[PDB]
């Protein structure tokens, strides 16, 4: 499904967003 | 259901949002 | 409609998390 | 080393998402 | 056909996205 | 190593910036 692989992009973009927000976070801290 | 894929859409697109904020503020300072 | 636009939305976020993942790796740049 | 390896990975991987994207956009036109 | 061949491409893109962050959280660890 | 890395992801997102144009292009 569309609905479906749309859906489990949206949550592995948000995987990502947070996981450079952590290197962002540790290089700076 | 398309109803739930475009709720947790929604959903991931605010939390992404809030994360590159965070990013955005580590980068600057 | 309802595909269409959230298709359109992700394409948007995945371009603002590619420049913010390039300023990043701009950390190891010499 | 690893940081920079994992954010290419990444940014090959979200070029590999938005083409296809484009493909699934234009096939439901 | 054409979404077929998306959907793969999309399924290739997530598992890559999924070790790239596995490679992250063992150089922050 | 750095620096291929860093040249892959400039083009990444220049592949990744026609994509949109094109998706832009096709939801009309």
């Amino acid at each position: 499904e569309i609905a479906q692989a749309l859906k489990e992009i949206a949550k592995a973009l948000k995987e990502i967003a947070y996981a450079l927000k952590e290197i962002a976070q540790a290089l700076k801290g």
